[PDB]
């Protein structure tokens, strides 16, 4: 077959990237963050006066969007039209437009090349919502992360709380049930598990016990 992947859906602040990071490291694969793409849209969108409630503006945007990433040295680099914004993209302001901008058709047609275009040997490790689903449906190893809302929840709490910044449960909760309930609701390429995914309950498994798990799935399909 061509280059294998190895796809881990979920809902959001499950562990994906995380899990993902450590599993391509481990196996020493190429990486995939998908949601970084739609965040990086509509960031572009703002920057370009956009108008992300309209289909019709989106998919030009979307269709000759320019981004790039680096890694291999400790971290993730997102870069946008020649311009690092690893950062500026990760906020519920954007995580909120991504998810709107998401939920149009044209708009995920129109992005569906330029992930497939990450397949690579010796193989992926792709993270999002439809990776096992519409992206790579042939992916030989599909895993889904999840874990309660609450949890999830409380685990961008304390994440939050370590950079000094304001929050309280109560947002971020709401804040999340929102964003996973439009991902999980809209007619195409909803967040579903795949038939024959490995779902992951990490509710109360720890970081290395997911990585654990992950791994010895992965490597007892693919070997
Ligand atoms: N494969 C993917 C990855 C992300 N997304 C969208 O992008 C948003 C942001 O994703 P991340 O939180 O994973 O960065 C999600 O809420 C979802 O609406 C998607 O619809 N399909």
């Amino acid at each position: 077959a061509i280059a294998p992947v190895i796809t881990i859906d979920g809902p959001s602040g499950a562990g994906k990237g995380t899990l993902c990071k450590a599993m391509a490291e481990a196996l020493q694969w190429h990486l995939l963050d998908s949601g970084a793409i739609y965040r990086v849209l509509a960031l572009a969108a703002l920057h370009h006066h956009v108008d992300v409630a309209s289909e019709d503006a989106l998919v030009p945007l979307a269709s000759h969007l320019d981004v790039r990433f680096v890694s291999t040295n400790g971290n993730l680099e997102v870069i946008l039209e020649g311009e690092d914004v690893s950062g500026e993209i990760r906020t519920q302001e954007v995580a909120n437009a991504a998810s709107q901008v998401a939920a149009f058709p044209r708009v995920r047609e129109a992005l569906l090349r330029r992930q497939r275009a990450f397949r690579e040997l010796p193989g992926l490790i792709a993270d999002g919502r439809d990776m096992g689903t519409v992206v790579f449906p042939d992916a030989p190893v599909k895993i889904f992360l999840d874990a309660s809302s609450e949890e999830r929840a409380h685990r961008r709490m304390l994440q939050l709380q370590e950079k000094g910044f304001s929050v309280n449960f109560e947002r971020l909760l709401a804040e999340i049930k929102e964003r996973d309930d439009r991902d999980r609701n809209r007619a195409v390429a909803p967040l579903v598990p795949a038939a024959d995914a490995l779902v992951l309950d990490s509710t109360t498994l720890s970081i290395e016990q997911v990585i654990e798990k992950a791994l010895q799935y992965a490597r007892q399909k693919l070997a």
